[PDB]
């Protein structure tokens, strides 16, 4: 969690919006509903652009603020909406009025693409827009484990790929001898490969994959997979999809 810096970055941005867009955060009436001291997502993005390269970048910045609590949706939704009908508030107490803004924009922009990729991934398979599938596809272009596959194939994987986050190191993902149900790509983190006979046989890092032996050979898992770091993030492909798309 880099939550503390996002917050102060958000706090820093929040100060320059009130100064540059004095009527961005106001009372609003939508469908005869009244929302106090809020802004629309679409106008929030607009205002961030007005400060002074792309809209998708700014959308990523907003997603990052929503994620770290530096921005909160009126209707408690987790995907940021670049829309007129969606309203957001800054939280925390009012900050003091107004290079620090520059580095606050950079820190937020650095995390934007991942924030937007996570939203696409958190969308269950079959409920992904072409734009979300577009984001997941471009990510597979950066994964060593699938580089030898065709774009058509990567596209198929994007359609069925499953997002599987974890938090604690030392978690046993599956054990030697278990029925093999799924293929795994390491988006973030690393894992230990442990066999009963030799102990730690190897370490896999971001961009590697594991768990195909059990699917390809119709056999029990040949090793225990243990999370080596905090916050491992996996892309998972279930057996049926793996077999249909990789056999
Ligand atoms: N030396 C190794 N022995 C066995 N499995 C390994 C080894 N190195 C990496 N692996 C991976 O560990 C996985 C454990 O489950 P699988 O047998 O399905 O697929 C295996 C491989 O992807």
């Amino acid at each position: 969690a880099s939550t503390e810096r996002v917050l102060r970055a958000g706090r820093q941005l929040h100060r320059h919006l009130l100064a540059t867009c004095p009527n961005l955060i106001r009372d609003r009436k939508y469908h005869l509903r009244l929302y106090r001291q809020c802004c629309s997502g679409r106008e929030l993005v607009d205002g961030i652009l007005a400060l002074g390269h792309s809209r998708s970048q700014v959308v990523g910045i907003c997603q990052v603020l929503l994620d770290e609590g530096a921005l909160c949706h009126v209707k408690h939704d987790w995907a940021f909406q670049d829309r007129d009908a969606q309203f957001y508030r800054f939280p925390g107490p009012e900050p003091e009025p107004v290079e620090e803004l520059a580095e606050a924009v950079a820190l937020l922009s650095q995390r934007g693409p991942d924030a937007l990729l996570t939203v696409a991934l958190r969308k269950p398979p079959g409920q992904r827009t072409d734009e979300e599938l577009d984001l997941i596809f471009e990510e597979l272009l950066h994964i060593k484990a699938v580089a030898h596959l065709s774009n058509s194939v990567k596209r198929e994987l994007a359609a069925v790929l499953l997002f599987e986050p974890h938090s604690k190191a030392g978690t046993v993902l599956f054990s030697q001898g278990d029925k093999g149900t799924s293929w795994y790509i390491i988006w973030k983190g690393s894992v230990n490969v442990v066999t009963h006979g030799k102990g730690l046989v190897t370490t896999l890092h971001e961009g590697d994959d594991f768990g195909q032996l059990a699917l390809v050979n119709d056999a029990p898992r040949a090793a225990t997979i243990i999370l080596r770091e905090d916050n491992c993030h996996f892309l998972r492909v279930d057996k049926q999809d793996f077999n249909r798309i990789i056999k």
